[PDB]
């Protein structure tokens, strides 16, 4: 049924902390335009250097985020994430390509995509949500450079 699936994305979307605010007609918003994409173990969801401007929610699985630094010849492990956490808003936020790897840690991992329209007109339309973001994002630079991120 069309509102049951609507209801399951609209009380998935809001035990994520960013949206859990965001107005009902916004939230309606992201429940008519996302997506889903389904990885497999290994799979780079996203990868570094390359361009992009999609947000991501992780759904179903657990991810890694890797990250080339100095002095180490391959990725290094950063942290994990899980259900209900998201990934790629730096890009859009730092206007940069993607800096950090995404990769499946397991089978069927789900996430929803968001593209830039959608998440420009919804979580990117509240101020507070912007600011909050802008903040997080500088937190990762700090982690970037005292970790010597290439
Ligand atoms: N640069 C950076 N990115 C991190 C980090 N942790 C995560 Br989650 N991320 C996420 O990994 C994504 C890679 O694509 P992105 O640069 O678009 O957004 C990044 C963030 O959402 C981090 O320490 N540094
Ligand atoms: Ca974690
Ligand atoms: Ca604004
Ligand atoms: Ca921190
Ligand atoms: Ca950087
Ligand atoms: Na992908």
């Amino acid at each position: 049924t069309a509102q049951a699936r609507d209801e399951q994305y609209r009380n998935f979307l809001r035990s994520v902390s960013l949206l859990k605010n965001l107005p009902e007609d916004k939230l309606t918003k992201i429940i008519d335009c996302l997506e889903v994409e389904y990885y497999d173990k290994g799979d780079y969801i996203i990868r570094e250097g390359e361009e992009g401007s999609t947000f991501f929610i992780l759904a179903k699985g657990k991810v890694k985020v890797t990250q080339s630094t100095e002095g180490h010849d391959q990725p290094q492990l950063i942290k994990t994430l899980q259900k209900g956490e998201y990934f790629g808003e730096k890009a859009l936020i730092s206007d940069d390509v993607r800096s950090a790897n995404i990769i499946a840690e397991e089978n069927d991992v789900a996430c929803l995509v968001i593209d830039r329209e959608t998440f420009n007109q919804t979580v990117g339309t509240f101020e507070e949500l912007q600011k909050y973001l802008e903040g997080y994002v500088a937190n990762l630079n700090r982690d970037d450079e005292k970790r010597h991120a290439k």
